[PDB]
């Protein structure tokens, strides 16, 4: 079965779409090699369109069921509950995308007369009707990146109205039942700091550690029917209401396994039997499936006391290594097993001994030192792909604030610290907009972020130590350097200059912009302060940060 076909109907824009890199009088501060930062754009639509049209063979074998059955018995011991329509409202993020029926992400949010009658209709129209398939509106994503040109990627979604129906069958179901059944290995119940404590102490449990990332290519076209009423009988498992097993039922049948595209023109681009990018099940509909192939492709290669990480698509596995010419015919076996499930890898997956040069959501884990010397574990990255959407950011407003996402997620980093807070804090200083709400994203949920509120929550998410990490690895040092010398980007040494200046500018103006000055910018002076507890720390409320991924799932935390 092909994973998409399509009538000739282009994948249209619904605004104005630029690809080059817009400047503004900050912009060379920053980057002076602009030619290599990009945005996708719908033009790119029909390159998307060939990679990710094909078609899938499944043969499931005793292995697959065997998984199922534990999985399933997990799920049965979960309980979960309707949201009411207020609940699923104020889940709504205020700019999502408004309803082709005359209302809004506004009037959800207010319980609006116009909004709330559509959605119980909506609603309505669920528990009578499980055959029917729902529309859906394909469109490309605008997405910035350095060179070395990708494809725009492709986001499905269903109108707003059913959306809030969405959340309300599933919200629950899809916020409480990945760790159930995965325990540990389910990624989005862990912050950074959290995910790397797991690798590291599951690395050190083994005797002899072997681990490897496995990327599949194009994930969400590999998902098949099969696969996705499959996620649906795992849901069902759970002790429900009656009417969310029925609105469960009709998303799956009429939503999730498929159906037509619709292009922001109105025209219809074909038809989709995968997994839709942008419904509430996206995350927990990859994660189960990419967690249930991988696991029985584990019994299938014979690995010893594996240990798996999984996020939607992106998994990791670590276990007793067999030696190194035993672990590297086991994972072609493993391979073998995954594509077998119709899940076949982009790059073959290679095995690694060191847990540093392991990738897994893009990200790695890394050592540095506190202000004792001890060391310190934490999560790291490549920054190309942060510095060049900081550099669009620079110079544009855009829906979504990268660059506070990724202070946040890579707060204890010398890349996020050195450049991404310096640059940020400067800009947002000059205008007097440090109190001003930003949206970002993390773990595919949007929040809107006071700059002025980093701190405090830097030091919940990383703790203290994120604040004096110094004696980065070579490695870390080395890739930094790399990636400014492409980028164009002024050296360290630079940064640490200009960040004295923004810390002494924030600590003037008192309050919680000094305490900006005195804990992000404190590696910037030579003599250290000393970094105590901030008190407004315990009384935020962060717990509902990390507890499961909503990528494309249009939540607001
Ligand atoms: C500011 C970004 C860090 C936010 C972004 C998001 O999901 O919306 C987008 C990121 C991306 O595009 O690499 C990242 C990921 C989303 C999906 C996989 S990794 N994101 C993460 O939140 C993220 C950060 C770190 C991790 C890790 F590595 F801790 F598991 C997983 C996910
Ligand atoms: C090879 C040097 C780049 C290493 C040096 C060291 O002592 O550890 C010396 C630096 C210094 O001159 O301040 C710095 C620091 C050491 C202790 C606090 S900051 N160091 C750093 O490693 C460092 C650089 C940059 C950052 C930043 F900005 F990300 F916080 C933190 C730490």
């Amino acid at each position: 079965s092909m994973s998409y076909t399509w009538t000739g109907a282009l994948i249209t824009p619904c605004a104005a779409e630029e690809s080059k890199l817009p400047i503004n009088a900050l912009s060379n501060s920053l980057l002076r090699h602009h030619n290599m930062v990009y945005a996708t754009t719908s033009r790119s639509a029909s390159l998307r369109q060939k990679k990710v049209t094909f078609d899938r063979l499944q043969v499931l074998d005793d292995h697959y069921r065997d998984v199922l059955k534990e999985m399933k018995a997990k799920a049965s011991t979960v309980k979960a509950k309707l949201l009411s329509v207020e609940e699923a409202c104020k889940l709504t993020p205020p700019h999502s995308a408004k309803s082709k029926f005359g209302y809004g992400a506004k009037d959800v949010r207010n319980l609006s007369s116009k909004a709330v009658n559509h959605i119980h209709s909506v609603w309505k129209d669920l528990l009578e009707d499980t055959v029917t398939p729902i529309d859906t509106t394909i469109m490309a994503k605008n997405e910035v990146f350095c060179v070395q040109r990708k494809p725009a990627r492709l986001i499905v979604f269903p109108d707003l109205g059913v959306r809030v129906c969405e959340k309300m069958a599933l919200y629950d179901v899809v916020s409480t039942l990945p760790q159930v059944v995965m325990g540990s290995s389910y990624g989005f119940q862990y912050s950074p700091g959290q995910r790397v404590e797991f690798l590291v102490n599951t690395w050190k449990s083994k005797k002899n550690p072997m681990g490897f990332s496995y990327d599949t290519r194009c994930f969400d076209s590999t998902v098949t029917e099969n696969d996705i009423r499959v996620e649906e009988s795992i849901y069902q498992c759970c002790d429900l209401a009656p009417e969310a097993r029925q609105a469960i039922k009709s998303l799956t049948e009429r939503l999730y396994i498929g159906g037509p595209l619709t292009n922001s023109k109105g025209q219809n681009c074909g038809y989709r039997r995968c997994r839709a990018s942008g419904v509430l099940t996206t995350s927990c509909g990859n994660t189960l499936t990419c967690y249930l192939k991988a696991s029985a492709a584990c019994r299938a290669a014979k690995l010893q006391d594996c240990t798996m990480l999984v996020n939607g698509d992106d998994l990791v596995v670590i276990c007793e290594s067999a030696g190194v010419q035993e672990d590297a015919a086991s994972l072609r076996v493993f391979t073998e097993a995954m594509t077998r499930y119709s899940a076949p890898p982009g790059d073959p997956p290679q095995p690694e001994y060191d847990l540093e040069l392991i990738t897994s959501c893009s990200s790695n884990v890394s050592v540095a030192h506190d202000a004792s010397g001890k060391r310190v574990y934490y999560l790291t990255r490549d920054p190309t792909t942060p510095l060049a959407r900081a550099a669009w950011e620079t110079a544009r407003h855009t829906p979504v604030n990268s660059w506070l996402g990724n202070i946040i997620m890579y707060a204890p980093t010398l890349w996020a610290r050195m450049i991404l807070m310096t640059h940020f804090f400067s800009i947002l200083l000059a205008q007097e907009q440090l109190e001003k709400a930003l949206d970002c994203q993390i773990y595919g949920a949007c929040y809107s972020i006071e700059p002025l509120d980093l701190p405090q929550i830097i030091e919940r998410l990383h703790g203290l130590s994120a604040f004096s990490l110094h004696s980065y690895s070579p490695g870390e040092i080395n890739r930094v350097a790399s990636c400014l010398r492409k980028l164009g980007v002024p050296p360290l040494r630079v940064w640490r200059h200009r960040a004295r200046s923004v810390r002494a500018r924030l600590l003037s103006q008192g309050g919680r912009a000094a305490t900006c000055g005195k804990y992000l910018f404190n590696w910037a002076v030579k003599t250290k302060l000393k970094l105590t507890p901030i008190p407004a720390a315990s009384q935020l409320d962060l717990s509902s940060w990390f507890v499961a991924g909503y990528s494309g799932g249009d939540i607001y935390h």
